[PDB]
RNA sequence: CACCACCAGGAGUGGAGCCUGCGGCUUAAUUUGACUCAACACGGGGAAACUCACCAGGUCCAGACACAAUAAGGAUUGACA
């Protein structure tokens, strides 16, 4: 439980429809006030969209959410893409790398949980 | 036995001009059914479009569901001039 709990707060996220999945969504999305939390793949190939969506999410005012973690195609069964099969072994899905979020559509101790450590450690 | 037969009759139709239905001819198409009574102002069929089935062209999917493929570093949709 140290600190891959944000599959949980992600997906009571889903379900209030609130996941701008998708580098060119997310984009969008980040560039207004939707910005709520943001996450990030480490790197998946040639830095730029490292760069890029880094750059958004760094603006000189007080939206700078941000999370790092590993690779995508883990991150996309992590939010929402339909895999289930009624709870069955096949994915059928591909990774996203940048999901950022809007509302997170809970009250969860988990969320109390997850900013903490993103304020204090 | 019977004016969907005759008798004694009446009013006609068949002639004419138009209206309408059928065959034919023509047509890109002149959509089609029904040929004695028991088909032919019949399909309640008096069709400008629709009805509409025919002809000449142009859209759309309104091809459920399942399994594969594709694919959130975009599977696909819409459009101003
Ligand atoms: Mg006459
Ligand atoms: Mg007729
Ligand atoms: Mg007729
Ligand atoms: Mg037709």
């Amino acid at each position: 439980t140290i600190e891959d709990a944000l599959k949980v707060v992600l997906r009571t996220a889903l379900v209030h429809d609130g996941l701008a999945r998708g580098l060119r969504e997310s984009t969008k999305a980040l560039t207004r006030g939707e910005a709520l939390l943001v996450v990030l793949v480490s790197s998946v190939t040639e830095a730029n969209i490292i760069k890029l969506v880094e750059g958004l999410a760094n603006d000189p005012e007080n939206k700078v959410p941000l999370i790092k973690v590993a690779d995508a195609k883990q991150l996309g069964e992590w939010a929402g893409l339909g895999k289930i099969d009624r709870e069955g072994n096949a994915r059928k899905v591909v990774g996203a790398s940048v999901v950022v979020v809007k509302n997170w559509g809970a009250e969860t101790d988990e969320l109390s949980m997850i900013m903490e450590h993103f304020s204090q450690q």
